Parts: structure tokens; sequence; C-alpha cells
């Protein structure tokens, strides 16, 4: 049943050529669970990975990807509440150390010890990809595995994206790039939250997109010259919650003049380089909090798979191979692919 | 009793000669209260407004001043719980329309309609000040008029600012400045919450000032090259809280590294013109929140008095008559003022 | 236009016969707005009013009402914020000192010196009655004042209740008598929040109300035996939240047997002389709290009535004459009264 | 060298005659640390566990203890971050499955299958004794191993208590039997968190023991013959919160009538049988909340542990031999045991 031979992208050079070759199949630890995966999403960070633009060392040679739905094929001799059959999701953090006050109080991604898949540890861009059993997203059965892929990293971030805005049900919340992959999934949350979304996003058939996935106010940026006057009217004042998915400058500094006054701006994205340079006397006056968000615990795993089970999330996703992920790679490294993609890992 | 003819200090222009002369005596309004201002303190929001470097105009002629204290001596028809005879304080906010969102929530200074003493409103430079009744702060009876005056500004905000942090008790708090005249409130008021204090200061005296005020670890600047490394070594892995009493750019960029996963850093200042330009990644990877903090509420100045009365917070003030005040607001344009000044309205 | 007499239900001896004579018209006092009520709610509360079962001495000759919508014909020469033309609200709370320590942390209905409207302060049963200008509620214009007067005891209610269980998007909130008066409005408030809401009522066309309301699990309690399992089963353990709107002692015992580990009962109905009798192992070892709650504040006003604005929660009422007031009291002493009553004061 | 014989305290039958005798020594599984349990404390819940009156069934034979202090001689081979030398505390809840709703949130005392210490794991009544290494206290180095045992149950209850009753630093906490084994932890920790304390108890030498540990007001309710009178002078009003330390129903009825409106009851004591029959109209009206608190998690266990290093909390103890506990057990069952006992296992 469990092969000795499985197939997957692995880059042995940082920056070299993505190879789909025969690669050993890993055994579990004892509190590690030998997961098949079926479906994985591919993301930006797979890219920066590849480069090595992030400061941590990367673990050469590494298969890449940290979205990867797949059945529970195997177990290690202290997994507590697993069982064979069941599905598991691996994220971005693929375990830490159970002994600090950061993971103590949740905060497990800022554990000084702390494995990231597809980085240090091998992600799910192959067939069998093990993974910490505590950190290993529970999916309920019955579920497409293809479409549970790309909430994996995307929904729990936009999710606790707006929990650090810490809005009311009733509230405005502005969201930068409303028509985008991260922005859509953010609409669909908030709506489910009980939140006015108002998205400001620009181009051909994106304002029929935001009206269809539940929106209230659009601001189309490209006919629109002042966009800060047109939110500041729309929300009879400024957006209690602003969350930031344009990793633009300039949207930034916008964002912080059109919250209203008590509001939070959420920084989600993260071009290194970039810097949020705006008037402090401003946020003191007004008494504006600006909140960087990260990837979300597993409390808000579960919570957003949740909503995406009761069906008030959906992403509209394309299903390629895993033979054609070196091309894929290629693309995203020109910026030319559109949507969120998902490899079969099958084929 | 009520006299006809008080003295205060006016300027009819901007920018212009302050003059101690005769002026007449306010009489109260229906919410208002006629309040004899016994001492004043002198703060920098006082050259601010007589240069007009602010966005908002300045009425004149006006008598400025936002710290006073004094007696009630006369009451409007509709004032509900004050008595003649009892202690009340003039803050910056006097008074606002009690009919809106942002004045039912509490932050009644985000309010549209807003009236500012020593701005919009004539302030506590003279021996008769009027104020709304609602906004005006209960002082306790037997308490010096003296040393509650300089409480009435700087301790409500250093107050709110630490209430901003989001901190427990046997947190590390950090504050920039902690010998100087808000950073010192600032000390006594952390020791009084239960949070240790680090202090970041460079100068002579200023260490055993810190110790003196209950402080638990000093950082002296001028000794030390690298700050951030201080701090992350003394407060296990960095502050929880940072509370920037200093303007300097370079400070606040470095408090923004020196700061816990997780943590918050408060900006007080407000020197119009300044930037915090940090770095984004840092922020959204260790989840950090810049939060701006302006003037505290009613409940904030019941809370803060109250530790005044306890005996846990003091100021080391200076009392001059009000007949020299034309000549401190020269040496605090020029930059020369270092303690806390308070002027007695009555010589 | 203001007439010099008015029309209105009036009792002289407590438990006496409720007259409708004509009386003479309020004039408005320095902060207070002279309403012509348009519509006036009928509540339980009046005929508790009427019989003196309360504590608190009632001021005789009085009018009683305390949910009445009008037109503002006249107000004082110290209202700030309101014009004539506006649609004004009469609440529960009509005056306070608003310079206290529970007027100034927003439980201003815990202030010492509190005017009730209906109880110390003429109510709503006429069609002129004076409010004071900062408790009254600001109603949009183009507004149906039949239909928000059933809003303006009931809503508030519900919805700080809902706001006190401390709930999140996506959680379980048990709503006792959810087909009942404030336990539809209750439901439909719930999930306009975000909340899964399930429903605990029993008898004829009252599970078919509750699915058109927009509720997801209903339990008749006629129907079954178990209602602690039930509900158990139909949650994953049990609701995070309980409302508890029946004033029945084995109802809010059952509702402590059936509330998630670490979850909040809440209490909002008042029957003087019953009492919550259950086991404290149970609470300690599962941590749950017990939270009541009592009429809202202004803040929590603004934000029901907004709802009700967007067209997220609607009351079926009737619209019957004040002349006929004097016979609806009798009705609702002998308990036979079914529906939200609102009276027409124009009639 | 781990010895292969060990001697502890176990009792065969429920309610038989505990023994001291050389028992097999425990090996340690993967994620568990083997022990050597230097100091044991003696709580009130082992006679609970002796007797059976709790519902949950017992692992026989058992050796009880659940507040054990030792140093580390032994680890799995899963176990992350702990090393041979280092001292470890068990406590109530040794370790569960870091899979469900219970876990994680950090409520891990709720989860279906919960391991207790001297419930349905072997305590630490012994010389070596095995626990999970993620649930286990990290006790600093260099600190008496007799003097940290008490605060390993009694202080984090304490301490989570005083952090459910939300209270704000200078607000009144009523701490009823503050002279007590668990009152006088309660009145330490109030003290360092920033509260102000005022104590209930009746006794000889417990008003000085009491203004020795740190408290402002004592109130003692055998020379009062009204404590609700007393309490809301001493307050200026009632107490914001109440720490329930007395399990009598009579002390229960009076918290809940002298705690301050919108304040928080506290329930720590958990006698089986007992029922907080109280007034509801009260509770609803002054909008009060009851909470129950059980054992805390591993972030409150570092900060209560963080106190006790800092030097702000201290426990007079007794110390006393293993070899004796077996008429310790019967004073505990007599109720004559004064003081907090704690055991030497090396005698
Ligand atoms: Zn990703
Ligand atoms: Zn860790
Ligand atoms: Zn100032
Ligand atoms: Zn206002
Ligand atoms: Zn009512
Ligand atoms: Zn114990």
């Amino acid at each position: 049943s469990i092969p000795e031979t499985q197939k997957g992208v692995i880059f042995y050079e940082s920056h070299g050529k993505l190879e789909y070759k025969d690669i050993p199949v890993p055994k579990p630890k004892a509190n590690e669970l030998l997961i098949n995966v079926k479906y994985s999403g591919v993301c930006h960070t797979d890219l920066h990975a590849w480069h090595g633009d992030w400061p941590l060392p990367v673990k050469l040679p590494l298969v890449g990807g940290h979205e990867g739905a797949g059945v529970v094929v195997g177990m290690g001799e202290n997994v507590k509440g697993w069982k064979i059959g069941d599905y598991a999701g691996i994220k971005w953090l693929n375990g830490s150390c159970m002994a600090c006050e950061y993971c103590e109080l949740g905060n497990e991604s800022n554990c000084p010890h702390a494995d990231l898949s597809g980085y240090t540890h091998d992600g799910s861009f192959q067939q069998y990809a093990t993974a910490d059993a505590v950190q290993a997203a529970h999916i309920p059965q019955g579920t497409d595995l293809a479409q549970v892929a790309p909430i994996l990293c995307a929904g729990i971030t936009v999710y606790k994206a707006l929990k650090s805005a810490n809005l009311m049900a009733g509230h405005w919340v502005a969201i930068s790039g409303a028509a985008g992959g991260l922005g859509s999934l953010a609409v669909q949350y908030a709506k489910a939250m009980g939140y006015r979304v108002l998205g400001i996003d620009g181009g051909e058939g994106k304002e029929e997109l935001f009206r269809s996935i539940g929106g209230e106010v659009f601001i189309d940026f490209t006919k629109e010259k002042d966009i800060v006057g047109a939110v500041l009217k729309a929300t009879d004042g400024g957006a209690h919650g602003v969350i930031n998915v344009s990793v633009s400058e300039a949207a930034i500094e916008a964002s912080t003049r059109y919250v209203r006054a008590n509001g939070t701006t959420v920084l989600v994205g993260m071009p290194a380089g970039a810097k949020c340079c705006s008037d402090v006397f401003n946020q003191v006056v007004k008494s504006i909090s600006i909140v960087g968000s990260y990837v979300g615990n597993r409390a808000d795993t579960r919570e957003a798979l949740d909503f995406f089970a009761r069906g008030l999330v959906k992403s509209p996703i394309k299903v390629v191979g895993l033979s054609t992920l070196p091309e894929i790679y290629e693309k995203m490294e020109k910026g030319q692919i559109v949507g969120r993609y998902v490899v079969d890992t099958s084929k």
C-alpha cells in the first residue's frame, strides 16, 4: 500500500532547474502523520523559497509547497486523535516546540524552533508528505480536497486579519484589491462575519465579480481620481477597519488616511523592502492603530474551515498536473499566471 | 464676591507680545461652571497655540492654558452634580456636542464640534475661567491644587497611553525618556499598574532619579552603543509594550525593533512633520501593533486622579507668578525649560 | 402649532382606573426636547408601573409608556445637535447626571439619580412628551414610526444581551422562546450578527415562523422529552451562548445544563421572586458564566436602530388607538394578549 | 542512576488503609518525563480521591498527589524543550490529546480524555513520577522546591480566578476568607496585580496576618453584624470583583449582594451539593456576572510562577516526611489540619 518510490518537484540548488523526478517516500516520526497529498495549492511564497529572498536559510534539496490536502495513510506511535483515512491539511507551520511562552500563548509561529513546509521541511509538492500531528489541519470528510487546498493558507490569513482588525457586526471594512485572489476570500469572510464590505479595485469585470461575492460598495480606482474622498463619503466617515491586500506603498498611505477615527489598518502582504511612511500626527490625533498580521493558529484554522464547510466561502480554482509545476513556477516568476492554481499530485 | 475685573495673559495677534492686562470676567452659560483658577500648568501646547503651527484656526483675542485647577465659584442653571466650593480642573477638551457617534462611545475628543481650552475657548491663564460641567474634572477636597495641575494633562495622557498598550501585570514596558517630564509620570503610573519598568534616558543624575521613582532597569543611551541589544537582553526577548515619549525619528525606529513579538508601540508625542518610516516585513511577521494615543476621556481622568489621591504618582514642580508668564513663554520658545512649571494666578 | 391641551392615559391612584382625559401640555426644560408622540409601544413594564410591584416609588399622577416615537416640535435653549422636524424616540432611561462614576462609563442606567419614563417621568402614552436631549434616540428620516416603536425597548434589550454573551461569528446561540415577542427579534439580531441560531419553543405554527425569520435548528419542547440532550446533539456539545427570554425556573436550570464549557448564559427577564438555584460544581468545573443584562446604552441604541434601517430586523405589529389603551391594560393583566401592540396617539 | 524500587503512599481499595510500601518505579513513555519528586503538597482533593465522592472513576491501585516539584532524571524519545537536571512541577492536569476544542483554545482541562494526577494517573506521593512534558511546569533553577510546591495548585487557581474577574489596577477586590490558605495567596497576588484588597475573615491573629500580607481594609465577621453594609461603606459602594474562597452558601449570597454594579463574582471552591440560590432581579438590574473558575492553563502557570520568582507571593509551610502521610490524611478527614502541608519524599 505505502510505496517506496514517489514523485515530486525538487530543486537541489537555490534558483536552479525545478525537476520532477522519482524521490524516496518519507517515513513518519513518533508525532508525525504520513499524508498522501491529493491536491496542493501553489503560492508566491513557493517562488520566494526557490529564489532565497527571505532571510532564513533553506534546507536543500527540498520539495516546496505549504498548502496541501490529502488522506492520512500513515501515523506515528504517539499520534493521539488521528485515524487512518482522515483528511489532513499541511500548512505553512509544519510544527514547533511545545515548551515556550510564544507557543503556550498560541503564537507558535513566533516559536524560536519552528518548522516551515516547503522551506525548512519537505512540503506538499510531492505525493507522500509527513507533518506534525498537532499542527495538521483536520479537514471534514466528504469535502472536495481541491477546493479546500486554497483555503489552507489564503483563507486562514484573511480570517485572522479580520479578527485582528477587531470589527463589530454592522461595521464598515475597506478591502484594497477586493476582486483579487486574497481579496475575494476576504470579502466573503467579512460578509459571513456580519461586516459591511467596501471594495477598492480597478479592471474589467471586477465590479461585477465583487457584487457577485456579496459586495456592498465598489470604488473603481481607474475611474475615481480621489479614493480617500470616495471612501469617506460611502462610509459616513472612514471605514472602521482597512484590510491591505495591496502591497503598494501609495495604497497603504491612502489606507491610513481613509480609516475611521479609533480604527485599525491591518497589514497582510510582506514585500521585503517596503515602508509604510505615514504622518504620525494624524495617527496620534485620530488614535489610529496599524496592526501587522501573519499566519493563523490552530483555532483560527478550525474556524475558517468551518465557514468553508457551511458554504459561505468559495474559491474558483484551476486544476493542473504536478508534472507541469516547473512551467507554472516560470510563469509565476514572469508574473503572468492568473487565478488560484491547484496541482493534482496524482498525475 | 465674584468681581467684574480680572487679570490674565492675552495675545491679540498670533505670534504677538503676550500681555498681562485687566480683562472682563466671563459670565457662565447654562451648562458651564465659573471656576476661580488658583494654579495653572504651562505646557508646550501653549507655545503652539501662540505660533499657529497646528491646522485648526485660533479664536483671537484668547487667554491660553489647558491645565488649571481651582474652586467652583459660580454654576449655570442646568449644572447637575456640582456644588459651590468644589474643586474643579479645566482640561484640553472643554466640552463637545453630546449627540453624535464619537461623543457617545467615549471618544468625545474626535467630536466634529469640540471646544479646546486655550485654543478655541478662553483657557486658564486667567483668575476666573468658565468650563463645561460635564467635561470638568472632579478634584477631591483637601488636595494641593498646585501638585494636581501637572496631572491634568501629562498624567491622563501617560495613563491612557499605558492602557492602550494592552499590557498585563508582570509584563515589561519600555519608556523612552524615562527621566523627563512626561517619562517620569509614565514610570510612576506603570509601577502603580503592576508593570516592570525599563527606562532608556541619558544624562547626569537621571539613573538615580529613575531608581528613586521605583525604576527597575535603566539603559543609558550615552554609555550604550547598541540600545536594541541591551533591551532584548534585559526585558528577556523584548518589551511587551513601548511608550514613545521621545519625538525623535531614530528613537521610534529603534522602538519598533526592541518590542516583543505580538507587542504594541504607543505614540504620544506629535511633532507635525515627523514620520515613522519602519520596515513592514518585521511588523507583519512578528505581528507588532503601532497605536496612536491622544488626550484621555472622563473615566480615564477619574482613574488617574484616584492614583494621585492614593499617593502613588508625584510631580516635582516649580511655582511662579502669572505676572511672569510673558517671559516663561519666551524661555519655552528658546527651549531652555527643563522641569514642570506651575503658575500662581493669585500673584 | 404647539397646543395647550392634549389627551393621554393617566392613573391618579396606584392600581386605579386608567382614564383617557384632557391634560395640560408639558413645557420643555433647558436640556429637554418636546416630542409629538405619533406611535407608542405597550410593554408588560407598564402593568408593573400600574400595580407598584417594583421597589422604587411612582410619581402620581403619571402617564405611562417607555417606548414612543415622534417628531421634535420644540427644544430647550441648551439642546445641541437636534433640529425641529427630526424623529426622536423616548426610551426607559429618560434622564441622568452624566457626571458620576456610572454615567461616565456608559452604564447611565445605574446612576443614583436616573429618570425613568412611565415610572418617575411622564411617559409616551400622551400626544406631547418631553425627554432629555442626550438620552433621546435619533431615528433616521423616512422610517415608519409605527414599526420602530417596538425596537426602542425589546430590540435594544436583545441586542445588548447578545453582546453580553461574548460570542464570535459562526458560534451557536440557543434562544429559549424563539417564536415569542422578545425571542423573534433576538433570532433576527443573532442571524444579522453572524451567529448560528437554535430555537427552543413549543406551539402551533411556531417552527414555521422560526424558519421564516432565519433560524437554523428548532427544538419543540412539547414533542421532545429531553431538551438538554437534544441541544447537546444539535450543537457539538452545547451552545456557546444561551439567551434566556423564558422567565421559568425550570428553563434557566436546563439552560445552565446545555451550555458549552466556557460559555455564557444571559438573563433578560426579571420576575421578582424567581431564583436560578443551579449546581455550583458544574459551573466551576465547566467554567460557565451567568451574566445579567438590563436596558442598553446610547451606543447600543444607535447600533440596533442601524440594523433596523438596513432592514435585517422586523416586528409584525398592529396599530390600535390610544382611546382603547384603558382596555388593552386589562387584557394585559389577564395575560390574554398575542403579538406586539402599538398605540396611535392621533386617534 | 534511576533505581528499580521506590516508596510511596498507595491505596488498593477506595476508602481503604493508605500504606507506605515499596512499589515498582515507573518507566517514561515517548512524550513523558521521569521526575524525582523532592517535595509534594497535600490538598483536600487527595481526600476526595480517597473517598470517591467526585463522579469520575479512579484507577486503582493509585498513589495520590497533584502538587509535586522535583528534578527531571529521565525523558522520552520525543520530549522537545527539556534537559536532564531541570526542575519540573506535576499539576492536576497531567497531559491530554492536543487535538480537540478544549486543547487548541487553551482550555485543555475540558478535554474528553484528560489525565488527572492522583485520580487517573499515578500522582506525586512517591519518589519517582512520570508526567506529560507539554503540561509539566518549568520551575526556575535555584528555587526552594519546598516553597514552590504549594503554588503549583493554590497559586495558579487564585491567579486565574483574579484574571477571570476582569478587574483593572486601582479597583476594589473582596476576598472572603483572606487569612486562610487559599485566601492569603489570593491577597498577595491581587496586591502584586495592582488591586485594592478588602479581606473578610474572622478569628484571632487574622487581622494582623492580613495587614502583614498587604491587605488594605479588613472586615471581622465575628465583630460585625452586617457585612454587606460594611463592604458597601469601605468601597465607596461595592467591590468591583469578589473572589469566593469560602464554600458556605450564606457567604456566596452576601457576595452577590455587596458586589458593585457591573461587577463579577468568581466561584473557586467546589462543595459538590451546594447551590447559589440567589435573587435574579438584583443580578439583571445591576448587570452582575457570576463566573466559575477551575485549574489554570500553561500560560497561567508560567505567569504565576514568575510572580513567585520575583518574590511577591509567599506561603508559610510546614514540612513533614512521606512516612507520616498515612496519618496526615486522617487528620485531614477529621478537619483539624492547620496551615499548608508539604511532604518530603526523601524521608
Ligand atoms: Zn501561501
Ligand atoms: Zn517553542
Ligand atoms: Zn499639555
Ligand atoms: Zn459629538
Ligand atoms: Zn418594555
Ligand atoms: Zn490542590
